């Protein structure tokens, strides 16, 4: 499993804290983790929570990541942005139970977290704990076993609906503001991490044209 | 201001509890509440959290409701479904601060709530409290107050993105499974509440054909 | 009704934030607030969460305060210390429902709050909200309303038990370390607020001797 | 380590749920667990949250248990009762971070939990998680390492204060309402669990006189 972390500008100062706990859990489970930033450095490439959504969509649809951790001050903004794109099912979580339930009931491929609201003393413990529960069992197993069938059926039906409600992703990439897109993919490690792990040749080709 | 309440099957038994608090807050504020069910009534028309999303999209895009309260066991399913349609900005709230921040930071038109996870003693008080905070101040004012401009800008940019990413709702209604759509709008009070409050004649006309006049 | 606010050293920087919200709620309700610090003032007299407990006991038993708001990083330390003295019933609250339930189920005279754990964006809103719910209804009314009698009975039985389990406060004040006690009452405004509001002359007389008149 | 579970009447119906998760964590860690009830059975011996406090005090002061898990609807009542007796330091916890912080910052010997407020779907997951974090590290280690010294010093000072503020426990047992005391120790398994694990001969002797 490949996991990506994405931070926007308001919470960039917490990227090191967040990645430390995410990497700890990933290392133990033998997953691969990629820190796409923001990193909390002066003069670095900037992302808004809206751009977090676009980047999340790019990473997941290309196969460069299997799961994306992101968020913002209260976590709702990033959630809304992520869920504005095809091929993204982005939850919200505040505690470890939330994370386990997201994994088993929804089985999505992204999670948006609050990095300011409720984020104080011991917040990094909460991060470690929720990451552990998020990846405790294989996703989409249902909770409890008695409600597993309707939960999984509903998740499938949702996926089918999303095939109808969203426009083609590459079409979206071509039609959105190109300066907005260029900035979203201007991170110091984007090219290194993305093109090495991208499985979607069509997305790769277009982003290459945007970059050179 | 017209508020719609929508429950799916697993939490239908809590519809009366939720409605009581939503109605209390709305009456104090002079808002209208339309309870679209489910009602926790034996043999009633059924909704899944996915159908909650579709119904939410129909009510908001048509103008039949200005705000939608919905949810499910943990609240995430309904959030995911609501946000899969154009014209819907659906948050999540576990406490009253969450609801206030949603109103100020995001300024959306729907909120999905957990009706089972964390729902015990005083959960009805939490509902009342969060409904109060949700409608305490004019939406979109920003928090922290100093982050108002970038928050307002980002919410606008989000809308710009959504204009590109979603297909037109009317096309969606024609492309989705029609039995699924018909069930979604088969509630006992749907026709009464919807057609009296709908502001979009194109959506109204299409749904009439789905229901066979 | 007189409310005292007490902060220890680790959360002293948040005293102004907490006071702002407590004062706002108290002003609306017509309550008096006495900020006993710590204030987040360089070189000020220091309190640990243990001393918060002792000060809370002094203020409540003397009648100088009717209710005490205190806390620490996670709120548990101060709770443990407050509840180690007679005449103190100190709850804990993380959200506004917690505060309402404390008022109705326990009907205590102190509340310890987490000022660091979970304390981020909107935490000052949570404070305001919980203070409002804490003083919303007459204390001890019970929740659920049907559990009022056994809750009221159990609270009374708890008091009966405490009459047996604790030593007299005046004896405690004489037996504890006197430097520790003196520091606890060395705040810049302690003498002003305490002696003007104290209703127990025996406690007043003893503390005067500790402070050397 | 010996862990005891105590439930009062309002939450007795959840004893099986609570004990299942507590036993799971105890079994994994090789601790010993004792279910003192209430068990949620018809016509069983009854406990109020106040009696939970007295029983907690008896178990901890006698050495029959090293740690006590208890609670009530909102958890505050049981906390107040437990902290009304010498030799008991009873925390409160709502989430797993709370439990870890209680262990490291306070290092007490009892924890009171809410079994009704916030106790819904997935509540048993929260119980398992918080029990795991409660016993993750040896108690009183401090959090973070930078605040460990003042935290541990303050916990010691609190213990010293408690030596002064509380009356002698055996004196308390003799002076409280004896019907109240008798009921508190009338549970079906009390004699079996208590006298086998009691290290305080003076408490054992007096309770024997109360029972026969």
């Amino acid at each position: 499993m490949k996991i990506a972390l994405i931070n926007e500008n308001s919470q960039a100062s917490k990227n090191t804290i967040i990645y430390k706990e995410l990497k700890a859990v990933s290392d133990e489970k033998g997953f691969e983790v990629f820190n796409y930033g923001m990193y909390g450095k002066e003069e670095e490439s900037q992302l808004t929570y809206v751009q977090n959504g676009l980047l999340t969509a790019i990473l997941l649809n290309s196969g460069a990541a299997d799961f994306v951790i992101t968020g913002c001050g209260a976590g709702i903004g990033a959630m809304l942005a992520c869920n504005s794109f095809p091929g993204v099912v982005c939850g919200f979580a505040a505690d470890p139970v939330d994370a386990y339930l997201f994994s088993q009931v929804n089985g999505g491929n992204a999670l948006s977290l609050p990095f300011a609201k409720g984020f104080g003393w011991g917040a990094e413990l909460n991060l470690r704990y929720l990451f552990e529960r998020l990846f405790e069992d294989e996703k989409g197993g249902g909770y409890p076993k008695e409600r597993a069938v309707p939960e999984q059926r509903n998740a499938r039906i949702l996926s089918e609906i999303k095939q109808i409600t969203y426009r083609d992703l590459l079409s979206v990439l071509k039609e959105i503001d190109q300066d907005f897109l260029k900035e979203t993919i201007s991170g110091e490690h984007f090219q290194e991490y993305f093109f090495a792990n991208c499985q979607n040749q069509n997305i790769a080709d277009y982003l290459k044209s945007v970059l050179d």
